[PDB]
């Protein structure tokens, strides 16, 4: 079983919590992706944790996705709020069930370093898992890179996600997963990518990506590469994140986004699909 989950950035950053599980719930995702701010703000509109599983519990739908820490490379980043955040995840995580938690580093530190934060964040992550996604414009750059460090600082905890965007822009291939054990890449995140990428890339990939397979990084062959390669994902996560769809429409957003994955899976994964 793999839950087609709608990521939380796919849906903006104002929608109450009651609003988006229900526009998830009816547009045939199993679950939801929730940011801790998303969390934060429904606690501070006087939503509790149990009002939250209540809701979810109400519209058939589960939280299935949980993120995202950053900020952990550094002694000057790990600040107060960096490890409230850290810990606010962890609480949701367990909370909503979920196993694994988002996660990048923006910063570009010397390799050794990120090796032992990398263990150093496993560590206090305990039984929870550390889906560490490689970004072009950080500092795990490609999927080698993620899984080298990965790998490095001998946590089991410490595993990799795979987002289509991030894959697409930092050109990865078919040789990109040579010798990442498939048991490591925890989740898959599906959209993709404009023709010609932004000066600020990471502008791009935070405003203006594309639905899965209507765009110009091969959506289809990506998810196909990581089928192939035996990658049994615990979320489907759907991350296109495109202040153009949410200003037209919540609805609208989450019915292209669904189609398009049906569309995407169907072709590639068909066993996975939605359905
Ligand atoms: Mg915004
Ligand atoms: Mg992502
Ligand atoms: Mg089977």
């Amino acid at each position: 079983k793999c839950p087609i989950t709608i990521s939380s950035y796919t849906l903006g950053t104002e929608v109450s919590f009651p609003k988006r599980v229900k526009v998830a719930a009816e547009n045939g995702f199993d679950g939801i992706g929730l940011r801790a701010e998303n969390y934060v703000d429904a606690l501070a509109a006087g939503l509790t944790d149990e009002d939250m599983l209540r809701i979810l519990d109400e519209h058939n739908m589960k939280v299935t996705e949980v993120e995202y820490i950053t900020q952990w490379g550094t002694a000057e980043d790990r600040t107060a709020e960096q490890q409230k955040k850290e810990q606010t995840t962890f609480h949701m995580a367990r909370l909503f069930g979920v196993k694994h938690i988002n996660c990048g580093l923006l910063e570009k530190i010397p390799e050794e370093q990120i090796i032992v934060a990398l263990g150093e964040l496993c560590d206090r992550a305990e039984e929870l898992i550390i889906g560490l996604e490689f970004m072009p414009y950080s500092g795990v750059a490609d999927l080698q890179a993620a899984w080298r460090v990965a790998e490095a600082c001998g946590r089991d905890n410490a595993q990799l996600i795979c987002d289509t965007w991030h894959w697409a822009r930092a050109n990865q291939t078919a040789e990109s997963i040579k010798n990442v054990p498939a048991d490591r890449i925890v989740s898959i995140q599906l959209c993709d990518v404009h023709e010609t990428p932004y000066k600020e890339l990471r502008e791009e990939s935070l405003h203006d990506r594309l639905a899965p397979g209507e765009g110009y990084g091969d959506t289809v062959g990506f998810a196909k590469i990581l089928k192939e390669h035996g990658v049994n994902p615990r979320v489907m996560g759907v991350e296109v994140i495109s202040d153009s769809m949410v200003a037209t429409g919540l609805e609208y957003a989450a019915l292209k986004v669904y189609n398009a994955t049906k569309k995407v899976l169907d072709e590639a994964w068909p066993e996975i699909s939605p359905r």
